[PDB]
């Protein structure tokens, strides 16, 4: 009984490359209890609502967090090109989600800033021949290939990073740029929700 979000409050929230998934199953939820907390600047859903997804059952209940600028809000959209939802995160076009982009306030003191915020400019991988060069898209609910090659900081935008492949990886080079936004006067984070309908397995309840 209960779900938990208080991992998201405590400490430094990671870049958006490096989301950090809290995954509940089993367990009850107080969505707006959350919400509370923060600013709340922007929630849009798909194949739901901002009312439906804070007073329904589901199987699972997936929420990602990161920090994140409000300036890239359009960044979000798969729509556009946009080096974050190519390259940094991607949510489920088949169930249905929420994202929210929220400020925290001064008195939320539990919530320590880091010195920027970073994302991934590009993910691509360099072909035999040497000059063909095939993006690395990021899929639903994983991580960026370049994940490994890209620290959880960009020391300075326009760092680049590259990684020589094993024939087991296919061989030629995986590459990869960072780029860096200052960071603001009250840090500025990003929710992705996600959830799941089953058959008799949609346990995870509001409270009532
Ligand atoms: C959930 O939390 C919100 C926080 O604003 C509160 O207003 C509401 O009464 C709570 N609902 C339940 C059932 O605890």
């Amino acid at each position: 009984v209960e779900c938990d979000f208080s991992p998201l409050l405590s400490g430094t929230p990671p870049q958006v490359y490096n989301f950090k998934r809290l995954v509940f199953t089993n367990c009850n939820y107080n969505l707006t209890k959350l919400l509370s907390l923060f600013s709340v600047n922007d929630f849009t859903c798909s194949q739901i609502s901002p009312a439906a997804i804070a007073s329904n059952c589901y199987s699972s209940l997936i929420l990602d967090y990161f920090s994140y600028p409000l300036s890239m809000k359009s960044d979000l959209s798969v729509s556009s090109a946009g080096p974050i939802s190519q390259f940094n995160y991607k949510q489920s076009f088949s169930n249905p989600t929420c994202l929210i982009l929220a400020t925290v306030p001064h008195n939320l003191t539990t919530i320590t800033k880091p010195l920027k915020y970073s994302y991934i400019n590009k993910c691509s991988r360099l072909l035999s021949d040497d000059r063909t060069e095939v993006p690395q898209l990021v899929n639903a609910n994983q991580y960026s290939p370049c994940v490994s090659i890209v620290p959880s900081t960009v020391w300075e935008d326009g760092d680049y990073y590259r990684k020589q492949l094993s024939p087991l990886e296919g061989g030629g080079w995986l590459v990869a740029s960072g780029s860096t936004v200052a960071m603001t006067e009250q840090l500025q984070m990003g929710f992705g929700i996600t959830v799941q309908y089953g058959t008799d397995t949609n346990s995870v309840c509001p409270k009532l």
